[PDB]
């Protein structure tokens, strides 16, 4: 795996979150990662990673960091020009990535654009976070269990096959691995839960992907934002937040995640520093 | 590089969609082309059950008139419709194999929905044809408004598109959406549900087309495996009428949209009004 693109039709599920913490976690394990946003009009993951220069810069603290790639020397502004701009904007930044990092993260916000279709096009692994609702899932499709069949594709699994046939059409054989990571609500119904499991498993098999288990939101992640930090970098000598069981419940999260992503043995490790923190 | 493999298909099965590809072989046997059929809408197989028809008709009398290759996926194609994918798909290729081998043109009528041979008769189409209701609620079997959500057709064509292009195939793929018009339709609507298709049209990557209305003219004709084409006064097992005239005329529309009119028989006294 080099390219992972963290994307989903409409946005949230916690992908930014997941996007910087599958960032920081290949950078604690030795890699070099470039992580380019394509969320051009709100930037999550991009702002992120200012954050964490400033605060770092401001502490006199090292961590490490990714290459941060814009797309221009203004990208809200380019969200609003021209598909082409975008996509030669994206193209440039692609290529400084993959000259300079060994792993490329791109975190992407879907709809029907050519830089979300292109990125996915040149994605090695795809990670979707989705919530455990019915109304999220149709954001993957319907399958009938009339019959298991496909009766309405969804708008962002056709992204994800127009990446495929890209993919192919360029001489790539090796096989896109498309991973939908279920995020757990604290609000889901008992009733509607033998069918929730149900219906992502029909999907799953019909659309092509395979389920990983998410990250339920949490507090503590917006309160880590504004100083562009993750549940790996905190310690003893790193905590201008409170650490508490919250934190530990995360990093646990996040090993089954890396886990299902087949990304476990690139990570920084999962004495105990966080524990060390409380 | 000229059109050899046409497939008829739509969501539901309905809009005239089998009227109008027995009549596109007609026409196509009629201006001198050898012409195959396979009939994929394997439990109704209306268009096989036509030509079967036409057939036992033209047996009945000591008529001669032009047939197409007639091909079925097995012994018993109701029966294979249960079978396993794989069986639909070895008869469909054999199917494909030997029209191919016999014919200038392939016609295949496709039922839509989600199968592998629907998705392989896409992925050997020079020309898709899709039958189409003129109505809001009939479009959205092509997707809806940006795209917000495709439909399952659509994506069927866009994967036959796919497989042409891995085939080594360099030449596209035409596919023509074809509109029915409604007697239902009142003249108010007429901008907007112009406006629509002309959307979906850009951004789904079909072209329009005019299609055939409703008539019962086709029921009709249908026990007897007979086009507008056949009639003459030799050739009249029921009564002719201005509207087969009228007929005639949306299948010369359809048939030029179709990039077809040169190879058609003809969509010299003529022999149909000669039949009134």
């Amino acid at each position: 795996t080099r390219v992972i693109v963290v994307g989903n039709e409409k946005g949230g599920a916690g992908k930014s979150t997941i996007a910087v913490h599958l960032v920081t976690a290949l950078l604690y394990g030795g890699a070099k990662v470039a992580v380019i946003d394509l969320d051009l009009r709100q930037r999550t993951s991009a702002r992120f990673f200012e954050n964490r220069r400033a605060w770092l810069d401001n502490k006199k603290i090292e961590l490490p960091e990714p290459l941060a790639l814009n797309l221009s020397d203004n990208d809200v502004a380019l969200a609003e020009r021209p598909e082409e701009e975008q996509v030669a904007g994206f193209e440039a930044a692609f290529a400084r990535a993959m000259a300079e990092c060994d792993f490329i993260l791109i975190d992407t916000p879907g709809g029907d654009s050519a830089i979300t279709r292109m990125a996915h096009g040149r994605a090695d692994l795809v990670v979707t976070p989705m919530n455990d609702s019915f109304v999220d899932f149709d954001m993957l499709g319907t399958v009938d269990p009339v019959t298991l069949e496909l009766t309405k594709p969804s708008l962002y699994s056709l992204t994800v096959w127009e990446g495929r046939k890209q993919r192919a059409l360029s001489g790539q054989r090796q096989a896109m691995d498309w991973v939908v990571l279920r995020n757990r609500l604290a609000t889901t119904e008992a009733r509607n839960r033998k069918r929730l499991e149900d219906r992502l498993n029909a999907l799953a098999k019909r659309v092509g992907f395979r389920i990983g288990p998410g990250l339920r939101d949490r507090v503590i992640y917006r309160e880590l934002f504004p100083f562009g930090l993750t549940i790996a970098d905190l310690s003893p000598q790193v905590r201008p937040v409170p650490v508490s069981l919250q934190h530990l419940a995360a990093r646990q999260e996040l090993r089954a995640l890396m886990h299902s992503l087949g990304l476990s043995a690139y990570s920084g490790e999962t004495v105990d520093k966080l524990a060390a923190a409380l």
